């Protein structure tokens, strides 16, 4: 089948894919992530993440609970800084179901404040268990120097806020955000009339990334160095940010073989050419509505990281240089292509990449058009993209024992 | 009586001013501070000033801690990112007993390991103690920012670190800098050959230090508070420099705080300056640190969530005036007699007197008498205190601030 899609007055979306799966899965996306966060609410999409499965006015805590696992369904979210996403999984025998129950929680939830304050503390989790994992250190800390204030609020609750977010913030948060303009309801196994059946009846309701710069340095107690240094991108969806995507496979953003000495990966190699000692290196891209980044991430010892940035950095400047052929960039066109259309592979992934767009587009971008546009890539303008990381300002974030460490100016 | 004064061959100092007070002091300062400190035995400095009434090879904890108290003496320890200190009190009849422990502390501890494995905890205490004052975050973490290694070293152990600090670290510490040559032992009510008996007698014993050098930058700890509290500062000169002393007159010129209790801080050209702008409940005032390598110069901030944008752009501009040309005489001559009270007062007392004394014995090879360093304030001249004002604007800046930052600015927008 074809993959249905409208909008309505309202300004809401549907789409459908009766994919004939015996399991359905249902996401209501949303323009809602933690960029719409100023500084006196922090850490409430945080607690949103886990105010599902709360009191709702069409039923309570226990009945949503329970109710979806008696038909073994599942309810999920997902978060960005951009957007945040509400999904379920069940069987097509029992779709009705975990609708009311989703819309419950998002249309009218009423956030009783013992349920919220009981609550609270499994922020101390969730935010300790994921920064166990020292990226989110890093990714956090560091939009937090390249960005002012949007983009720059982190996912995840700092420490003061904790037991100080109220019901009253929520509720503001929902009705100051949670309009059907924003959001994006997507339905797969589902038939089209239905969500229009749906929406209609229920759903049918009423800051810049400003770039800066900077650096931070978590001096701590480890003997590797996380770190990692990038630039200001284009936004999603342009041609522009296309480059980067090609110019994060040209320097490779991670293995495609299972302990590969990552041969093509030109950030390695560099490395591996300078350094004798363990390392790793890939490419980061990250792009925004409003804006994006690149650059790359670093893995390092604690005695040896300031050789390692400075051949990342001479790498990607070579790049810039004009030091760059067709093969090299048709290889990294050939992973770009993989990457995406082994991601939209499976039902979940592919979710993902239908609201995304359909929030940051009026219409589905179909795969083979996706494709088109990689091939419409010029090496110049993968060129003219490295020029913009070594000629732009720079953003840095670093976490280990920084005994040995540079600052921007000194790359 | 007059302040004697000598130096060993072994490059340690000694000096003495029998006061005839009742009550001695002693006081055995040296070049050992948190600057000494590198990325790997961080917190080790803090371990120091806990680390005193530990066991000695010449006596153990119990006995020091009960035989100063047997004796109603004190034994206090004071450090700074360059200098540390360890001072006692006494009455002059039982002198002979508090240097024998003073010693045992410093020359020859043995920093058994369980007794530092039961002091660690204590670390996270009178750190946490002393940052209820909001001062000493931003004071702390600016200077991470304006300076890379030596001086952004912290006094206070890191989290991290906490039951990390092996007496390896601090046996090394002691040996890399506890030496003669960076010593200075003074005493007050007290004679002269004395401490050469004992310096002689004891202290006859044998890393170097990394550069201060400035970077700049910033930093923005969002915390939960209606108070902004914030500091921007700029490069300045090293301690003893005339240059220094422009900057010291230019920090009473614009009001380093109060001298009146409640007082609406008339002269000082900042709160006023602030003063006509907002209308709201603030303050304000000029920071002065300087140190042997370099030093900072600026001014701290004290403002609310919503109102700190107007209250640090109008401090910028204040400065900025009297950089391009804006600033009398009798103004500058009043921020001297100031200064000239500032200083005197300071060492009015035993101990800031001594605090003042071996510090200029660390940094100089002699003491300064105060008429003299009043000498120094006259010949400062209005141009250097505007070519002063001239470095903080022209020169690469450097931030920190702690609070509710919702309308707070950066470097780049003042």
């Amino acid at each position: 089948q074809d993959l249905e899609f409208t909008r309505l007055p309202n300004g809401l979306v549907i789409a459908s894919l009766e994919n004939y799966a015996p399991a359905s899965r249902i996401g209501l996306f949303i323009k809602a992530g933690s960029r719409y966060e100023n500084s006196n609410n922090l850490g409430t999409s945080h607690l949103l993440r886990l105010a599902s499965s709360l009191t709702t006015k069409g039923a309570s805590s226990f009945k949503i609970t329970r109710g979806i696992e008696a038909v073994g369904g599942k309810l999920s979210v997902t978060s960005t800084r951009e957007n945040m996403a509400y999904t379920v999984e069940c069987l097509r025998d029992d779709v009705d179901i975990l609708m009311e129950f989703l819309l419950n929680v998002t249309t009218a939830p009423e956030f009783r404040r013992w349920e919220v304050a009981a609550l609270q503390p499994q922020l101390r989790i969730d935010k300790a268990v994921a920064l166990q994992n020292p990226q989110a250190h890093v990714i956090e800390n560091l939009h937090a120097a390249a960005y002012r204030n949007a983009l720059a609020n982190s996912l995840y609750c700092p420490d003061y806020r904790i037991g100080k977010v109220t019901p009253v913030e929520l509720h503001d948060y929902v009705q100051n955000h949670f309009t059907s303009a924003r959001m994006a309801l997507i339905g797969l196994g589902v038939s089209h009339p239905v969500l229009k059946q749906v929406a209609e009846q229920f759903l049918n309701i009423r800051a810049k990334a400003k770039y800066h710069g900077g650096e931070i340095r978590e001096q701590n107690g480890d003997s590797l160095v996380h770190a990692a240094l990038v630039a200001e991108s284009a936004a999603i969806g342009s041609a522009e940010a296309n480059a980067f995507s090609v110019l994060q496979h040209v320097l490779g953003a991670g293995p495609h073989v299972k302990r590969g000495s990552n041969a093509t990966s030109s950030l390695y190699q560099a490395v591996a050419k300078g350094v004798h000692q363990p390392f790793d290196v890939s490419a980061f891209n990250a792009s925004y509505s409003d804006s994006g980044l690149f650059g790359f991430y670093t893995i390092s010892q604690a005695a040896s990281a300031g050789d390692v940035i400075k051949a990342a950095y001479n790498q990607v400047k070579t790049i810039a240089q004009g030091n760059l052929s067709n093969p090299d960039v048709q290889a990294a066109k050939n992973k770009l292509k993989a990457g995406y259309l082994m991601s939209v592979e499976s039902s979940e992934g592919f979710l993902d990449e239908v609201g995304s767009q359909a929030l940051a587009a009026g219409s589905y971008t179909p795969p083979s058009t996706v494709l088109q546009q990689i091939d419409a890539v010029a090496d110049a303008d993968v060129i003219n993209a490295a020029k913009k990381f070594v000629s732009g300002r720079k953003s840095m974030a670093a976490s280990g024992n920084l005994g040995h460490t540079p600052f921007i100016d000194e790359l």
